[PDB]
C-alpha cells in the first residue's frame, strides 16, 4: 500500500454507510436540519471521505480541548486543527438540539442532505483561548477575525453518518477521494509519493522543485491544489485550474498526478501545516513538502509577520515521526541564463546570473500584459493565467451618455453604433432611452426612486453585455449623480465604463424640440419633466463632455473614439 | 476631366447652393418639411451631387413622361429611369402644397434638413403605363410591386436646392461624389476608366473580368459597387464592404479604385442599365461594363425570366454612341485547373475542365462552412463573407428552462453554469427566475399579461447576450406557450434557442418545497400560483424533457451538454 | 447512453466519423473498446496498435469518448460472437453496441466460401436485442467528398461527387511501402 491512514483505519464514511444509503436518506428527510457554511461543508467532505481520519464527526469537547491545547485528539492521535460545527442558542432551542438529537447537515448550495449527525455535546467554547492557542492570538489573524464575526456561540460535537457526498460540477476527474487516490497509486506500482500543497499559480521553479524532490526521494508526485466551494461564475477559479492542467505535460511523462483538494484553509501556519501533513497522509502520500511560511497569513497592519518563515517546518518535523510521513523541505533554486539551468541558493558560483522574478512583479506583469520570461513560466501556462486580466482590445465596455432630453445624445449614440460596427472588433448593443423604457421599464415612473430603478436596470443589462465582451451604448437621461455612480460601479465589475455628458444647453434642447414635449411639460401636461419641473444633476467627473450645439456628431463620435483608441480598446484588425 | 458630364454640366447642386447654405438652411427650418423614404434619399443624393446630371430636382410631369415613352428627358437628353418624389392628398393639403410651394426634404434617419424642393407641379402618374413600358410590365416585378404598394398616388415635380450634404458614418473614405472622383482621376493622369457595377460579393473571375477588360481598353478600373442607406446594425453590409476591401490588393498595384455608390436599384433590367451608364459617365468613367441580366430580377412565379440574357447589353448599345460612354460587354470566362487559368466560353479546348461553381451552391456552401475553391474566390475575401454565417462554435445561445416552481430547474441551471464555465468557450449569463424578477421585473405581477411581459423582458436581454456570443441560461417558470414561443422567436433572430422542460411532477415539487410557498398558495396567502390556482401550459415541442425526480443534476446537465455538443456548439479548445 | 465500438484493427478517419455520428444521433457518449489477447512481452506490433488508438483519441470531440482495452480471446465466431460481444459490453455498462458487417468474421475458406454473410451478425444481435436489453447501432459507413471535404452515406452522395475511398488491402500495401497516405483517410499522427 501507500502510507497507512492516520490512526490506522481510513474513516471512509461514505463507503461505510453506503449499504444504508436509502434509509439514512429517508430519515434525513424528517430530522431537524442545520444548513452548513462553506467552511463546515469543506470539513464535512473530508470527514466523510476519510480525509481527516481517524476523526469521524465534528469534534466534541474531549477532542476539541485536547486539540486546542495538546495538538491531539482524546484517543492520543495527533491532530492540530479544530473541526467544529457551530450554532446559536436560538437554533439550539428553536430545534430542540441536545445530546442524542439526530440532525441533518444540509448543503447551502443545492439543499442536499449530506449527513446525519448524532449529537454528543453542545458546549460554549472559549474563543479567546482558541485564537491564542490555535492561531497565534493576533486580533488581525484571518481565522480569528472569522472566529469572532461568523462562528456562532456554541459547538456541537457528534459522530457523522454519511448520506450523500457533496455535488461538484467542476472538474470531477480532478477530484479524488482518499480511496480513489490510494487505488490509483496502487494500480501503478506507486510506493513513495511526494504531495505538494498550494493555493497559487505554479511556474517553472515549482515544476523544477517538485521534480527534484520526486527524483531524489525516488518517488512520484501528487500535485494537490486546494480549492474551496466553487462559485458558479467565479472565472478566476476556472482559470487557476486550467493553469494547473496546462502545466501538467511539462512534467516527465508518468511522474505526476494532478488532484484537487477541497479544503477550507484557516491560514493557521504551523498548525495548518501539521493538519496538511495528516490530510495528505490520509490521501496516501508518503512525503509532504512543507514550505517557508506554509499556509501563512502574512503580516498584520503594522508589519508584524503572524509567523516566521520556518515555524511550519519546525512544527511538521516535531510530529513527523509520530505521524508516519516524511517531510521534504525545499531549498528553492534560481535560474542561470548562461547555464540555462536552475540551482540552490548556494550551488551558484559567484557571478553567474541572479535571474529571479518577483511575485509582486509577476502579478504586476500579468496585469500589464508585459512579456514574461519563458525561463520563468511556461508559455501555454502564462497564456492561460493572463485570460483573467484580458487585453483592452478584448474587454467589452459601456459608453453611457447622459444629458437633457433631446440633447442630441440619441443621434450621437446611433452614429457611434455605425462607427463601432464598421471597426468591427465587437458586437454592439444599443440601449436608447426609449428602447429601455419600452423593453425593461415600461411600468416605471419618473420619481427620484423610479428613475434610479430604471438606471440600475440599464446597468444590470449593460453589465452582463460588457461581461460578454460587447460594446454597450446607453443613452438615458440619468438626471441623478447617485444613479450614474451606481451604473459606473455595476459595470466596472465586468469591464470599463465611460460617462459622456452631452452637455447641450437646455434652451438649445427646447428650441430644437420638434415633438412638443418641452412645450407640453411647460404647461403642466407632464409632471416633473427634467430641466422644467425636475432637476438634472450636472456630471462632475465625466470621462468626456460634449455639446451638440457646438460640435457636429461625427466630430463628437470621433472624440469618443479617440478616448477608446487612447486606452487600448480599439487596437484594430 | 474624364468624360464630360451628361448634358454637359455637372449638377453639383451642393457646390452651387453652397455660398447660400446658412440662408437656405434657416429657410428650411420653417418651410413645410417632408420626410423621404430610402429610395427617395438615394435619388436625392445623386441629384444634389450631380450623379444624375442633367437632372436637378425630382422629375415634374414634363420630364417624367417623355422618359416613360422616349427614354428621354424633357430637353432631349437620354435618361431611362424616373426620379420622382411622392405623397398622399392628406399631406398635399395638410401642409398646403401646390406649384410654387417651397418644401423642406427631410432625412428620416436623423431628421436633418437636406433639400428645399420648389414645386413645378403635383400630377398623378399612370402607375400602369409607367410600370408596363418603363419596367417591362409583369405584375410581379420588384419595382412594380413597390410601385403599386409603396408609391403614393401622386408625384411632386420641382427642381431642387441643396441645403445639407446627408450624413453617412460608414466608409467615408470609400464614399465619392462625381466631383471627388473626377478630381482623383485627374490627379493620377487617368484618362480612360472602366467602371464595374455590382450588388454582389465579387470573387476571382470578376478580378479577371475587370483586369482583362481594362488592360485591353488600355484603362484603369473603378470598382463601383452599390449600397442603399445603412441600417446601423446591418452587419451583413459591413461584411460586404470588407469583402470588397480585401479584394483590392489582388489588383495590379494602382490599377483600380474602390468607390461605393449610394444608388437605389429598381432591378429594372435594360432600362436600369442605361441609367447606370449615365451615373458612371457622370462619375467620370469612360467605359462601363454591362452584363447579362444586368439589373435583372431573374425569374417570376411561373419561372419566366423578366428579361433576356442580353436585353441589357443590347439596350445600352442603342444609346451608347449618343451618351458618349463606351460599353464593355463581358463574356465571363471559366476556370481551367490543368491550366490554372480562366478563358471565354470558347477559348477552352474540348475537354479541359468545366470548373464553375454555382451561385446557389456558393450561398449553400458559405452557409454550411463547406470549403470553397481558392480558384473560385480569394481566401481573405471568403474568410470575411463567412462571418455573416458564423460557426456554431462561435454563436451565442440561450438555454431556456421551464417547469413548476421548485422543479429543480434552479439547481440544474446553476450546475449548467459551472459546467459551461469549465468548458470556457464563452461567457455565461445566468438569468434565474428571481434575479430576473428583482432586476428587471420588480414591479410586474402574475397576471397572464404580466408574466408574458416578464418573459418578453427575459427574451430581450437574452437576445442581446446571444447576439454578443454569450451562453444565456434562463430559468423562469414560463407557464404559457404564447410566452415561450415569443422568447424562442426573439432569440432566434440572434442565435440558437433551446427549450428544456424540467417536467418534474407537481406533487414532487410541493412535497419537496422547503419554503412553504406551495403551502401558503394552497391556503390563499398568494393568489393564482402556478399549478395551484394558475395553469402551466405543458410544452409540446421542447428541445429536451427532463425530470428532477428521476434523474440527478449532473445527468440532466449532461443531456443538455450532449444536445449542444451534437449541434457543433461546443467544438472545444 | 454509451455506444461501444468493438475492433481488432487500426482505426482511421472513417471509424472516427462513424462512432461520432452514432454518439451524436443517439445523444450519447462513446466507448472505444479495442480487443487484445494476452500480451507477448516483446510483441512490438501490439504496442504499436495501442499507441495508434491513443494517438487517435484527441481527434474525438473533447469529452465524448473513453478508450478502453478489453481482454477477449475471440473465436471469430461471427453471429454468435456478435451476440456474445453485445452481452460483454452490456456488462461493461454500454447501452448501445455497434455491430458491423462481417462482425468477428473469419473471412472465407480455401475455396472462396465466406464463413458467414455480411449481414448475419446484425441479424443475430437484432433477434436477441430486446431480450438482452441493449440497443444495436448498425452502421452505414460513409465515403469522402473531396470537393465537399466531407463524408456521407452510400446514398447521401449526389451522382458525380468523388468516390474517394481507399482499400484496406491497398492501405496495408501502402503502410508497407511507405507510400504517402491521404490525410483525409487517416490522421497524420496516427499513420
Ligand atoms: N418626468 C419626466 N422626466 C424626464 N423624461 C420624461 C418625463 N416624462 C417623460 N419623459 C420622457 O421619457 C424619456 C426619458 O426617459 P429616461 O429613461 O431618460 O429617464 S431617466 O434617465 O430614468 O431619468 C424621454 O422620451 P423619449 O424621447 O421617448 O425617450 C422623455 O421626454
Ligand atoms: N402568482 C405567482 N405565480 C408564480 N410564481 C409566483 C407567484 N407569486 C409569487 N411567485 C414567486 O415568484 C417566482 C416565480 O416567478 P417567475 O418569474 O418564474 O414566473 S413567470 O415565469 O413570470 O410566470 C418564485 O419565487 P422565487 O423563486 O423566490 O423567485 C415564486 O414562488
Amino acid at each position: 500500500m501507500a502510507n497507512a491512514p492516520h490512526g490506522g483505519v481510513l474513516k471512509d464514511l461514505l463507503a461505510r454507510d453506503a449499504p444504508r444509503q436509502a434509509e439514512l436518506a429517508a430519515e434525513a428527510e424528517s430530522l431537524p436540519a442545520v444548513t452548513l457554511t462553506e467552511r463546515q461543508l469543506c470539513d464535512l467532505e473530508l470527514i466523510m471521505n476519510g480525509g481527516f481520519s481517524p476523526l469521524e464527526g465534528f469534534m466534541n469537547q474531549a477532542d476539541y480541548d485536547r486539540v486546542c491545547e495538546d495538538n491531539r485528539l482524546a484517543d492520543g492521535n495527533v491532530f492540530s486543527m479544530p473541526i467544529t460545527l457551530d450554532a446559536s442558542q436560538e437554533v439550539i432551542d428553536e430545534k430542540k438540539l441536545q445530546a442524542a438529537s439526530r440532525i441533518t447537515l444540509r448543503d447551502f448550495r443545492d439543499d442536499r442532505n449530506l449527513a446525519i449527525l448524532t449529537i454528543d455535546d453542545i458546549y460554549r467554547p472559549d474563543k479567546t483561548k482558541e485564537a491564542k492557542l490555535v492561531f497565534g492570538g493576533d486580533p488581525e489573524h484571518p481565522a480569528i477575525v472569522y472566529l469572532n464575526n461568523t462562528v456562532k456561540e456554541f459547538y456541537i460535537g457528534g459522530k457523522i453518518e454519511a448520506v450523500n457526498k457533496l455535488n461538484h460540477y467542476d472538474y470531477v476527474a480532478l477530484r479524488y477521494t482518499p480511496a480513489e487516490l490510494r487505488v490509483h497509486f496502487d494500480k501503478l506500482g506507486w510506493s513513495r509519493v511526494v504531495a505538494f500543497q498550494t493555493r497559487n499559480p505554479m511556474h517553472r521553479a515549482h515544476r523544477e522543485l517538485t521534480v527534484r524532490a520526486a527524483r531524489s526521494r525516488q518517488a512520484n508526485v501528487l500535485i494537490h491544489p486546494v480549492v474551496g466551494l466553487t462559485k458558479p461564475g467565479d472565472i478566476d477559479h476556472f482559470t487557476r485550474v486550467r493553469a494547473y492542467q496546462a502545466l501538467l505535460p511539462r512534467y516527465p511523462n508518468g511522474m505526476a498526478v494532478l488532484g484537487l483538494l477541497g479544503l477550507a484553509m484557516r491560514m493557521g501556519g504551523p498548525r495548518e501545516a501539521i493538519w496538511h501533513a495528516i490530510i495528505r497522509k490520509n490521501h496516501g502520500a508518503t512525503h509532504f513538502i512543507v514550505g517557508r511560511d506554509h499556509a501563512g497569513p502574512g503580516s498584520n497592519s503594522k508589519g508584524e509577520d503572524f509567523y516566521g518563515p520556518y515555524d511550519a517546518q519546525h512544527a511538521v518535523e516535531k510530529y513527523k515521526d509520530e505521524l508516519g510521513i516524511e517531510v521534504v523541505e525545499f531549498q528553492m533554486v534560481t535560474y542561470l541564463p548562461d547555464t540555462d539551468e536552475y540551482r540552490p541558493v548556494d550551488q551558484v558560483p559567484a557571478g553567474v546570473k541572479t535571474l529571479n522574478i518577483s511575485g509582486t512583479e509577476l502579478r504586476r506583469r500579468l496585469r500589464s500584459g508585459a512579456h514574461i520570461p519563458e525561463w520563468f513560466s511556461y508559455p501555454e501556462v502564462v497564456k492561460i493565467l493572463r485570460e483573467s486580466n484580458p487585453p483592452r482590445a478584448t474587454q467589452g465596455f459601456t459608453i453611457f451618455l447622459t444629458g437633457y432630453m433631446n440633447s442630441g445624445k440619441d443621434a450621437i449614440a446611433r452614429a457611434l453604433q455605425v462607427t463601432l460596427n464598421q471597426q468591427g472588433g465587437r458586437s454592439v448593443s444599443l440601449l436608447l432611452g426609449d428602447t429601455v423604457r419600452h423593453e425593461l421599464s415600461s411600468e416605471l415612473g419618473f420619481t427620484r426612486e423610479d428613475r434610479h430603478t430604471n438606471i440600475q436596470r440599464i446597468a444590470f443589462v449593460a453589465t452582463e453585455l460588457t461581461r460578454a465582451g460587447a460594446a454597450v451604448i446607453a443613452a438615458p437621461i440619468a438626471p441623478y449623480e447617485e444613479s450614474r455612480k451606481f451604473a459606473r460601479d455595476a459595470v466596472s465589475q465586468a469591464g470599463s465604463f465611460f460617462l459622456v455628458h452631452v452637455a447641450t444647453p437646455l434652451e438649445h434642447c427646447e428650441q430644437s424640440d420638434k415633438r412638443g414635449i418641452y412645450a407640453a411639460a411647460r404647461r403642466g401636461e407632464i409632471k416633473g419633466f427634467t430641466g422644467v419641473d425636475d432637476p438634472y444633476e450636472t456630471p462632475e467627473k465625466a470621462d468626456l463632455v460634449v455639446d451638440f450645439s457646438k460640435q457636429s456628431v461625427r466630430s463628437i463620435v470621433h472624440e469618443i473614439i479617440l478616448v477608446l483608441e487612447s486606452q487600448g480598446f480599439l487596437e484594430r484588425q
